[PDB]
């Protein structure tokens, strides 16, 4: 499917290359970056779309996550579902697991405080997870089944807003540096 949706946010810390390429392809170049998020999807994320991404480059030199990443409104709910990370894997309130795409994936649930939102300025809002037990390899074809975990995570009370924003494959980072190339359809 043709992505429509171009993701390119950073607070404005250290140096972050994000190049739009063609079709469902983008690159990220970083160093010494505070918080950033880029990426490819869809402006209307849906819970039953299938996300599909091939990620060339996966070279983070620190924190930084391979992970679907999109957001609901009403109520406000920040979400992911991690496939691989650098040197930190993300944990929080651990729900229970959910088996998709050939893995095994924690559930989370973590807080923001006064966090910056979607709709810019800050404000407290809940996250929800699925981080992959262990780094998905990269380079391949691979499958994420966004209705796998709608479906574990409502199991565990945790449902997602009415109103849906959008929903990319992205490459974020926190006080890092690295390189990543991704194509998402």
């Amino acid at each position: 499917a043709s992505t429509d949706y171009w993701q390119n946010w950073t607070d404005g810390g250290g140096i972050v290359n994000a190049v739009n390429g063609s079709g469902g392809n983008y690159s990220v170049n970083w160093s010494n970056t505070g918080n950033f998020v880029v990426g490819k999807g869809w402006t209307t994320g849906s819970p039953f779309r299938t996300i599909n991404y091939n990620a060339g480059v996966w070279a983070p030199n620190g924190n930084g996550y391979l992970t679907l990443y999109g957001w609901t409104r009403s109520p406000l709910i920040e979400y992911y579902v991690v496939d691989s990370w650098g040197t930190y894997r993300p944990t929080g309130t651990y729900k229970g697991t959910v088996k998709s795409d050939g893995g095994t994936y924690d559930i989370y649930t973590t807080t923001r405080y006064n966090a910056p939102s979607i709709d810019g300025d800050r404000t407290t809002f809940t996250a929800y997870w699925s981080v992959r037990q262990s780094k998905r390899p990269t380079g391949s074809n691979a499958t994420i089944t966004f209705t796998n975990h709608v479906n574990a995570w409502k199991s565990h009370g945790m449902n997602l807003g009415s109103n849906w924003a959008y929903q990319v494959m992205a490459t974020e980072g926190y006080q890092s540096s690295g390189s990543s190339n991704v194509t998402v359809w």
